[PDB]
């Protein structure tokens, strides 16, 4: 698809058999998801931006399907207001910036 | 141009006669640059960040050339981790996401 920037680039994602809204974010190195329960072990991490930092849980090899495209990689889970799809998964699905 | 995302989409911008590096950030509503002097009036503005809002200076109708594309719009100046070009100016240069 081609996603416009007149609005936040929100798309539907699926993790497990859960569908969620997520932002396609070229400024994010990493993918950050709203608080949710994922199986398995993880690593503590702190991620930051304007304002400061929040604590997240790093899970590896997590499948997220983005508009029918299956991406697998590291996800961070924490108290974010928005599900953020970062470059680590945007590359896998063939996403580019064009102008 | 077509920009892939295996690295940060950092580009050269020209603002106030200065060359700077900035990040093309579809996850950002607004363009936010590190502390600099800009011509004309500014107004205090609070913008949302991690763990709360942050003060920035708002300058309107500022010329910015991003990769050779002209934009004229609002630039916020404040304590951002990196110079970010957000959707307010990404729409002006014709940017979309594609996969
Ligand atoms: C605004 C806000 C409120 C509360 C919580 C969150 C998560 C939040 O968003 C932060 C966020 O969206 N992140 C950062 C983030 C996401 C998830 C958890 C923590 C931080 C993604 C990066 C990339 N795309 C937009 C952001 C660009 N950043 C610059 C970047 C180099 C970090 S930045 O420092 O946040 C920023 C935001 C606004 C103005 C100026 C600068
Ligand atoms: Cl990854
Ligand atoms: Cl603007």
């Amino acid at each position: 698809p081609q996603i416009t920037l007149w609005q936040r680039p929100l798309v539907t994602i699926k993790i497990g058999g859960q569908l969620k809204e997520a932002l396609l974010d070229t400024g994010a190195d990493d993918t950050v998801l709203e608080e949710m329960s994922l199986p398995g072990r993880w690593k503590p991490k702190m991620i930051g931006g304007i304002g400061g930092f929040i604590k997240v849980r790093q899970y590896d090899q997590i499948l997220i399907e983005i508009c029918g495209h299956k991406a697998i990689g590291t996800v961070l889970v924490g108290p974010t207001p928005v599900n953020i799809i970062g470059r680590n998964l945007l590359t896998q699905i063939g996403c580019t910036l064009n102008f």
